[PDB]
């Protein structure tokens, strides 16, 4: 009502508690802070959409994530979402790409998990799913996710991308493609390569910012933006990373739970009588988030220097918590 109000007063901010939007929005944080983004950065204007068509999109969307699904809900959709257009605004990338680029940033954000089923990658190709079997056990759930998003758009009522080009609309489909596959974690390894030569080549101008040449350079960049985004949870406030912890521990005790009965082999992370939920963290951290974020503050120094510090703080509070 009026508190929804004031939380969009931070739709701008890193500090944004998504869990509250959803709490004043009927349970529906994708739409809210889809619609309060696109409101912001005027992009139903400077591309035709009217508030009827994305609205409706939107909802449809956000009914196809699992609201019984502890992690991959609509509420990771709408923060990856609300990251991404953060991240966007950063200093070292002002006015380096185009709304085009933008929209389909913040769109691929939004789709990027949809219709998730709880389940790993590795789980459906192991249990011979028909997902892997559709997908060539090559990245599944990202290519499904991919397939969804982009198969609402045929309905009529429901195209937003309607009065774009035809070229415009193929640009983005290729650089929304380009962007949801690349939220595999699989390639995350090989796409922390590329981000620090990339950095090594760092050009930008006397106002430290940066300068991409064409499309290789500019699709990377944004690439690994999304990939940060959907890996944010540990640099934001510690209140709103726990309850992340929370909620994606009980999503992987759950597929334990259910490797248990078929009697394949348990992943340790995904083993609720051994794991520590807390030693969990810690590596992540380590081996995953920290050389991420580090090497993404590099490319935009100082931009990220205050969300450096909040991650290595929340590491250090997760090690506190073991004996
Ligand atoms: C908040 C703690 O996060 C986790 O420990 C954790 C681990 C491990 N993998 N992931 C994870 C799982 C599926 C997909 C992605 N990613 O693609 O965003 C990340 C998370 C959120
Ligand atoms: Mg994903
Ligand atoms: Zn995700």
């Amino acid at each position: 009502e009026d508190h929804l109000a004031k939380e969009l007063e931070d739709l701008n901010k890193w500090g944004l508690n998504i869990f509250n939007v959803a709490g004043y929005s009927h349970n529906r944080p994708l739409t809210c802070i889809m619609y309060a983004i696109f409101q912001e950065r005027d992009l139903l204007k400077t591309f035709r959409i009217s508030s009827d068509t994305f609205i409706t999109y939107m909802m449809t969307l956000e009914d196809h994530y699992h609201s019984d699904v502890a992690y991959h809900n609509s509420l990771h959709a709408a923060d990856v979402a609300q990251s991404t257009h953060v991240l966007l605004s950063t200093p070292a990338l002002d006015a380096v790409f185009t709304d085009l680029e933008i929209l389909a940033a913040i769109f691929a954000a939004a789709i990027h998990d949809v219709d998730h089923p709880g389940v790993s990658n590795q789980f459906l190709i192991n249990t011979n799913s028909e997902l892997a079997l559709m997908y060539n056990d090559e990245s599944v759930l990202e290519n499904h996710h991919l397939a969804v998003g982009f198969k609402l758009l045929q309905e009529e009522h429901c195209d937003i991308f309607m009065n774009l080009t035809k070229k415009q609309r193929q640009t983005l489909r290729k650089m929304v493609i380009d962007m949801v596959l690349a939220t595999d974690m699989s390639k995350h390894m090989s796409l922390l390569a590329d981000l620090k030569t990339m950095v090594e080549t760092k050009k930008v101008t006397s106002s430290g910012v940066l300068l991409l040449d064409n499309y290789t350079d500019r699709i990377q960049v944004l690439r690994n933006m999304v990939h940060c985004a959907d890996l944010s949870n540990p640099t934001k406030s510690l209140e709103l990373y726990r309850q992340w912890t929370d909620r994606i521990m009980e999503e992987f005790f759950q597929q334990g739970d259910k490797e248990r009965e078929r009697g394949m082999e348990i992943s340790p992370m995904c083993d609720k009588h051994t794991a520590s939920v807390e030693k969990s963290q810690v590596g992540f951290i380590d081996y995953i988030v920290h050389p991420l974020w580090e090497t993404w503050a590099d490319l935009v120094q100082p931009d990220a220097q205050d969300i450096l510090d909040t991650l290595e703080d929340n590491r250090n509070w997760y090690q506190s918590m073991i004996p």
